[PDB]
């Protein structure tokens, strides 16, 4: 459809990248191996990925790790709660720098 | 203090670039010239400048345009409301891309 | 394109989020309430909103608050000058960290 | 340098915000309420919080939720593996947009 | 993006801005003026421009400046290696702030 | 940046490879793929600084500004790289501002 058609195309672009520049795809594979090492469970790692995917505003990253979260057995409330946490942290960053603006106003 | 001393150091740094690379300082001066052309008052522009500064996480921009907003007659309630609006728009972005993840999960 | 149909689609997506997860939509309602608290008129609130939206590069946020600023009485010149102000700040941030890099090129050597 | 002094200072600034502007701190609490709803333990939520905090590069968000992760029982390897997952996704966004640049160069634009 | 049609659409919109608000387009020209001044050739400048465009995630910026890299004589290997360097620095920024998180956890640990 | 800040950053990277070696090996793979090709060390470090300005990473700035110096980068090459990165940073805001004015015209 929209995401069910986008994700295979994104995975294909990564495959064409490895056939042309294998050291670049091997660099990402090294990043995924470092992430996979440790007792974290695949679903929790994918949920961590979705929270970062929506923060970086990467549509290809969203669909890849959302489909991987479902394959890992993540329910709908687990994802919505993960997104709600990422929204709170994205808003928390603006709260911190807004706090710096208020502190500057009182100081001048 | 901090902000009352950090802001002069920032403006002193921008003055240094004008001596070493005047073309780059003039380019910024061209950006503020276009930003000042219109019927929007100084307080309105400086409030907009603060909301973008906390979004860009630019501490120098925060202090420079917070002091400038005070010089334009901005009250503390106006800056806090400006920051509240900027905080809201930063979270709505995480909301928008969170909805994309939910639609992605619903389609797989 | 098609901002006239994109904006109602974004609002509908927010509506389905509330009927499936009400505490997330209520949180955005609490954020929108604190943004309305104050003496800044609706036009200045939406102009500020558009400036953050183009800095964020959120398309749904841009169209929602551009239509709202229009209904609040914002002329095209007020919209353009708001973008010119947001673009200027979207360069001073790079200027500030460029000044750090030029200092970084000093000290060394 | 001193996160044990930075984090309490950030917490004090948030508390002073609610005394001068309560609706702003209330909207923050509403975001925390929706975050703590859905049977995801605090350890998993704080680990997710760190992964987003380093993506936003907010030092206040990092130290606040790193301490909260320790209080929830997060091990050092649990955070390191979380950061390793967050780093992989930060590069993943760069890979996806670099693929757009290569597809652009092929079409000769 | 990638399309040979989207890039002329971006350039046309920039010209429309200069017709309605010339002081805004002139400000961008002032920025491009300072970018063109210097010892770097056009290829290296457009390669640097591509690296920022994928970091700033601006599709039109990836557009305008990847074509200018082609016209400047940049090969596919020069485009790709620039992107591999840009990708490395993007992950590097996450590595740096991840170190702060590991340092903060060590100071709170008991 | 400083002559003492960069050694502290590289010391933390080395320590990370001692407690979590797969994470440091992943960054090395990203550096090996970046070094592979005809682009000289100067252009790569200049590209690295321009990204280290778009991203607001100070450690990346000082590390790669020093590496650019050892690679033989001149002051004119450093400033022009920044002016190029500043132009692109403003260029991104110009594009999404064009969609904002395009949306405003559609709602009338
Ligand atoms: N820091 C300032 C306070 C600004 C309040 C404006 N009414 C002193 O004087
Ligand atoms: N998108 C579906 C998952 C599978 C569809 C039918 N097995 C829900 O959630």
């Amino acid at each position: 459809n929209n995401w069910t058609e986008f994700v295979p195309a994104v995975k294909k672009a990564f495959g064409a990248l490895g056939k042309q520049h294998p050291k670049m795809l091997a660099a990402y594979g090294a990043l995924e191996e470092a992430s996979a090492e440790g007792a974290l469970d695949a679903k929790t790692r994918e949920l961590i990925s979705i929270a970062v995917a929506i923060t970086t505003r990467c549509d290809g990253c969203i669909g890849v790790h959302t489909e991987a979260a479902l394959k890992a057995g993540a329910s709908e409330a687990e994802i919505a709660q993960t997104l709600a946490t990422a929204i709170s942290l994205n808003a928390g960053a603006a709260y911190v720098y807004s706090l710096r603006a208020l502190e500057a106003y009182d100081q001048f």
